[PDB]
Formats: C-alpha cells, structure tokens, sequence
C-alpha cells in the first residue's frame, strides 16, 4: 500500500503474440489544408481537417511544418501529473498543472492482447482475488492490458460525472487511444474519465466515484 | 417457426430518446484526388484517399462527380439476398448473386441505443426466455439494436471462420456498420461474421458456426 504494485512504464503500445499493428504509408494519410503563417496551424481552435478526423498531421507532408500542433500522440505532450492514493478507488492520478477545455492529457498505453489472452488474464487475477483491470477495447479484435506494462494514464479511475474522455484517434496508420480534457481542469484535480463499454473485468464492482449522476457500476 | 418473428424493415439507423446523432459540415468531409478518367473511380482497387480512411466521397464534392463508386451506404448498393431457415442457428441470410472480394454486402441498420436501454432490452428478453440478441456496438456509448427495427443485416450470423467482416464507415459524419466480403463468395452461400468484441447478450450461447477453429463461443 505505500507505493502502487510493480508494472513496467512504457512509451508506446507492445503487440503480444499474434495481434497484429498495422502501419501506413503517406498514400493512406491525410493532408490538412492549415498555413505555417495561421495563428495556431493544427491547433484545437482550427479547421485542421486531419485533426477534425482525429488523425494526427504527419510531420514530413504537414503545410504547417514545424508551426504544427496536431502531433500530440507522436510528441507525447502530457501535462504533468501525479499518482496519489484515493480514499476508496485505490490509486488515482491527479494533474500538477492547469488543462484547458479539450487539451490533450495522455494516451491510454499497454500491451494489445486479442480476446483469448484477455480472457485468460482475467481468470487468473480472478482466482487470486484480483479487482483492479487495466483492460480498454481498442478496436473489434485488440484490447489493451495497462496492468503489466503501461504509462500514467492506467491510473486513471472511473467517474460517472468525468472530467476527461477517451477519443480513437489514428497515428502513423494504427489506432490509439487518447485521454482529452472535456472542460478546464485546475492543478491538483483528480482525471477521471467514464469507461461506458470500453474497459472490460470490472463486473460487480461498486463505483465510488462521488458523481451525483452516479449509476453505482464503472459504465456496465 | 413458418416465417421470421415480425420486425420493422427500416432503411437508416433511428436514434431512440436521448441517443445522439451527429451529421457533418462540408468542413468535415474529407476529399478524395480521382480522377472521373480514372478506371473505377473511387473504387475498391483505387487509391481513393476517403475509401482508405473508411469515409464515403460526398456526392456534391467528389472530384469524380456521377462516376463516384464510393457512397456504397448513402446509395444503399446491396446485392440480392434471401432469408432462409438454418439447421441449428435459426434463420440465416444468404446471398442470391455472385459477391466479389472486399466487396460491400450490407449495412447492419437498427435503433440506436444507450447502455441503460440496452441492458433493459436484454433483462426483459432473458426473463421471457429469448436467445436472439442484435445488439452491435457503435462506438464507446451508442448501440445498435435491430431487433425490433432492422433490416437484412440482422439476420447475419456469426461464425469463427466466417466470409464477411464489419467496418465501421463515416458517412454524412457519423459511424455506420457495413458488412464487406473477405474473399468470394458464391451464390447461395450463408453470409456470416465473426461477432468478436462487437455483440452482446450472447454470454453462453454455444456456437454451431460449423467451423474447424470453432471456439464454441459467439466471439466472447
Ligand atoms: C484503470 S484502474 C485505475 C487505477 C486503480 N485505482 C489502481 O489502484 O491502480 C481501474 C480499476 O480501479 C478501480 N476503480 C476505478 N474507478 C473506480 C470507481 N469509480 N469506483 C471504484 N473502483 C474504481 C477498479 O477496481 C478498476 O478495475
Ligand atoms: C443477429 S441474430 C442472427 C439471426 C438469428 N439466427 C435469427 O434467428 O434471427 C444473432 C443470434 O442468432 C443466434 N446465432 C447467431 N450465430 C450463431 C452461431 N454461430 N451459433 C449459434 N447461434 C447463433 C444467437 O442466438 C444470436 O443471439
Ligand atoms: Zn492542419
Ligand atoms: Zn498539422
Ligand atoms: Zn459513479
Ligand atoms: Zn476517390
Ligand atoms: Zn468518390
Ligand atoms: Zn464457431
């Protein structure tokens, strides 16, 4: 209890066994229309058609060059942040700095699993009397598992009321899952988002996120 | 058993109470570079920008005007499919004419739902002992239901080697489902897929897909 259990911090997703990561050449990636001399080329407040598809620009082709603020993935730009622990939700992350309305605050990293493995994992952790899933459904056939290898953003506990949202965006021809800020969020806050039918083991499980709205089950 | 139990035969998802729907801009669309010279404009082998990013080409905007063979779910473009009674899978769909590798068989249409109204829908259904679940994920909080409102696509089953796979589209700048043929299919033959993550309800029902690599469950 006086620091969380050990898992291996990662940058990017690992592929484990057979889940394939797809790829893309410049062919199959969009080209936004922004100009390096716009006010802020690519940025939130922009028509940046890439960034309108949540594709990030890529760098080599983006018109806006290095002025470009639609690489929030590939830069990994996350506001600092902090793990504390909860009074009833364990472990928790908590922002250092201030985040405005709709900023980019992490992407949810792990190793990609397919449905057998993730079945398996869950039955174990199960069997040991485990309750804490790290389980997110990036696609029809790819989960990721935060739980032995991920970033900050597997610390990041359910809320029915939340304060950010995950949103698919694609990144170098792959899917990636991205935390964002759903208004303006003082440092020292804690970052929840609602897992609704995206994390996957949590069953029965009580919510204790606080909310008002709160349906007592993280998302289903 | 004579017929199929009575369904609304719809032709376009239809959001049910506080579900949104959101529709795109212009601004939003992105832009294919065909050419209307082209061989298929737009089409399946081409290196139609909107194709590779699962977007249709809007009708007002695509470079290759009429010739456009990219709006496969606006247009409706279905080959010719009849239900009929399966041995062990109750009704099925099978197809009528001759289908061709990554070819666009069918959209899967019903009403649109939120996780409190789909686990309503399943509770309601088990207790009158109902084994037929159309339930399909959208995206994090939307679901499809075609049990009562659908269309040929509900009567797809699913199978663990199956012929046709989803692709979730944009479309007038929100998800569809389409149902797309992984190689050639001849005419007559079942069209299936592979449920995966997508579906639920399904829990325990036990597959009779058929197949070798049968896992013996409907996805999960
Ligand atoms: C992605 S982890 C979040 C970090 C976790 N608290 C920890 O100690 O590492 C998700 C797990 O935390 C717990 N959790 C997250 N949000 C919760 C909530 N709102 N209410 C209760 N438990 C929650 C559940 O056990 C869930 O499986
Ligand atoms: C989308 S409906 C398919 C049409 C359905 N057979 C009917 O009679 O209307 C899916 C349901 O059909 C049954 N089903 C579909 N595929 C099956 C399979 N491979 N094995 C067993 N039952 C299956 C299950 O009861 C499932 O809930
Ligand atoms: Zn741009
Ligand atoms: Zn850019
Ligand atoms: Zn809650
Ligand atoms: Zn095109
Ligand atoms: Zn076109
Ligand atoms: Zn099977």
């Amino acid at each position: 209890d006086k620091k969380p259990p050990p898992y291996k911090h990662i940058k990017v997703n690992r592929p484990i066994g057979r889940v394939q990561i797809f790829t893309a050449d410049l062919s199959e990636i969009p080209r936004c229309n922004c100009k390096a001399t716009d006010e802020n080329p690519c940025g939130i407040d922009s028509e940046c058609i890439n960034r309108m598809l949540l594709y990030e620009c890529h760098p080599t082709v983006c018109p806006a060059g290095g002025r470009c603020q639609n690489q929030c993935f590939s830069k990994r730009q996350y506001p600092e942040v902090e793990i504390f622990r909860t009074l009833q939700r364990g472990w928790g992350l908590r922002t250092k700095t201030d985040i405005k309305k709709g900023e980019f605050v992490n992407e949810y990293v792990g190793e990609l699993i397919d449905e057998e493995e993730c079945r398996a994992r869950i039955r174990y952790a199960q069997e040991h009397d485990i309750t804490n899933f790290y389980m997110l459904t990036l696609d029809k056939d790819r989960i990721i598992d935060a739980g032995p290898k991920g970033n900050y953003a597997r610390f990041m506990n359910h809320c029915c009321q939340p304060n950010c949202e995950t949103q698919k965006w694609s990144v170098n021809g792959d899917t990636r899952v991205g935390l964002f800020a759903l208004s303006d969020i003082k440092a020292g806050t804690e970052l929840t988002f609602n897992y609704n039918l995206e994390c996957l083991g949590n069953g029965k499980t009580v919510c204790k996120c606080g909310a008002p709205n709160c349906s007592g089950f993280l998302g289903v």
